[PDB]
């Protein structure tokens, strides 16, 4: 699922720094990389990792320090991979505690 910026727009996962045309403001130049609007990390270059060990590993969760991509919003709000990783983890945990609580609810209902 697409991560949203605080202004509720759906952000996009990018594998290369965007062009002037991708950000709302005129002057956003991502030539030397950007800063995460949340953990303030200065991510200066996008690197291609050769690990490739993702048969069934969410790419967004594996090797968060591996800045192989980032999330950008047109508004200009950005998230490093690491910050994206923690919201996928947190949201997956909510879905798990939901399906679990739902299976337990069905069981409590259909058990005397
Ligand atoms: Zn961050
Ligand atoms: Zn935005």
């Amino acid at each position: 699922d697409r991560i949203k910026c605080p202004k509720k727009h759906g952000m996009k996962l990018l594998r290369a720094f965007p062009k002037l045309n991708d950000t709302a403001g005129g002057t956003s130049d991502y030539g030397w990389g950007f800063w995460c609007d949340r953990c303030h990390k200065e991510v200066p270059a996008l690197i291609k990792s050769k690990k490739r060990i993702s048969k069934a590993q969410d790419e967004r969760t594996h090797a968060p320090e591996e800045n192989t991509f980032f999330y950008h919003c047109h508004c200009g709000y950005d998230l490093c991979k690491a910050c994206g990783a923690s919201i996928i983890h947190a949201s997956n945990t909510l879905k798990e505690n939901y399906s679990t609580e739902l299976k337990n609810l069905a069981a409590c209902f259909s058990t005397p």
